[PDB]
């Protein structure tokens, strides 16, 4: 009974949004020291996921539309610890382009980051509209990491995501790292953690994983190379259906890129109704493609 209709920021077109993307991308290129020289790319993708992943398909609460992560209940969710760095990064961009909605900015940061980390193009649509403080979802809607594949499958069905979508989306765990102070997990998933590749899947299959307890007394899978997987990550090689898809993405980066692009756009758009005459989705040029 609750419907969020996309409403284009008044008088804006593709070219305006490309300007915002460019701002984000130039700042990503500039702020390269963050997190031991990873850069802000990974935290921006986690932000776009965590603002979208509060969605509940059953009643259309949560989701990216309302830009509710600007409110303290959501900003202070334990599940979002560390994401304040991404929000602060986006602050000067919102000042430069005050006409953009919060949901549009947060979601566009994620798209920007994937594309500037040499990932696939991710079509993106404008029209999210800030909603009031009382529409902010309660904490507890983002997933736990200390679970098995059954949990992961059930959790993601709330986001209308199926097996292929869940395994595709998880390959964003090639990016960045876990930080003990944020989540009670520590270490990167791979060597190339600010370039978007199929490394997550290759590492799951090819590394020699040992189950260990970390300094916060949580179990994680640790490799002789100094990489980690969360229990939920490692579950993708435990469940038969997931392991098939992991092997597929390990064998074929082009396919992973295609499936990730679709899944991530779907995630970022869950809960939004695009009127049949809205603009077609935007595909933004990278800085490289523009000579910038
Ligand atoms: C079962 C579902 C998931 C669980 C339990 C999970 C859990 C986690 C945890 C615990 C971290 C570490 C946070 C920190 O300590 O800073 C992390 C990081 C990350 N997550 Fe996920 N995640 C899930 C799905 C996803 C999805 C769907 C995406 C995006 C498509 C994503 C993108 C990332 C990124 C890019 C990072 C690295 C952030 C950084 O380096 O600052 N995650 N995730
Ligand atoms: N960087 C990350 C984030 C989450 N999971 C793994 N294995 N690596």
């Amino acid at each position: 009974t609750l419907v969020h209709v996309a409403s284009v920021e008044k008088g804006r077109s593709y070219e305006d949004f490309q300007k915002v993307y460019n701002a984000i991308a130039l700042k990503l290129r500039e702020d390269d020291e963050y997190d031991n020289y990873i850069g802000y790319g990974p935290v921006l993708v986690r932000l776009a996921w965590h603002i979208s992943g509060t969605w509940d398909k059953h009643d259309n609460t949560g989701g990216s539309y309302g830009g509710t992560y600007r409110f303290k209940k959501e900003f202070n969710d334990p599940s979002n610890a560390g994401l304040q760095n991404g929000f602060k990064f986006l602050e000067p961009i919102h000042k430069e382009f005050p006409w953009i909605s919060s949901g549009d900015l947060f979601s566009l940061g994620g798209v920007t980051a994937v594309q500037e980390m040499q990932g696939p193009k991710i079509p993106w649509r404008c029209g999210r509209v800030d909603t009031p403080e009382d529409t902010t979802p309660d904490n507890g809607r983002l997933p736990d990491a200390d679970k098995d594949a059954g949990y992961v499958r059930t959790f993601f069905q709330r986001l209308n995501m199926n097996d292929r979508e869940v395994v595709a989306l998880m390959g964003a765990h090639a990016l960045g790292k876990t930080h003990l102070k944020n989540s009670g997990y520590e270490g990167p998933g791979g060597a190339a953690n600010n370039v978007f590749t199929n490394e997550f899947y290759l590492n799951l299959l090819n590394e020699d994983w040992k189950l260990e307890k970390n300094d916060a007394n949580n179990e994680q899978w640790d490799s002789k190379s100094g990489y980690m997987m969360l229990p939920t990550d490692y579950s993708l090689i435990q469940d038969p259906k997931y392991l098939s898809i992991v092997k597929e993405y390990a064998n074929d980066q082009d396919k992973f890129f295609k499936d990730f692009s679709k899944a991530f756009e779907k995630l970022l758009e869950n809960g939004i109704t695009f009127p049949k005459d809205a603009p077609s989705p935007f595909i933004f040029k990278t800085l490289e493609e523009q000579g910038l």
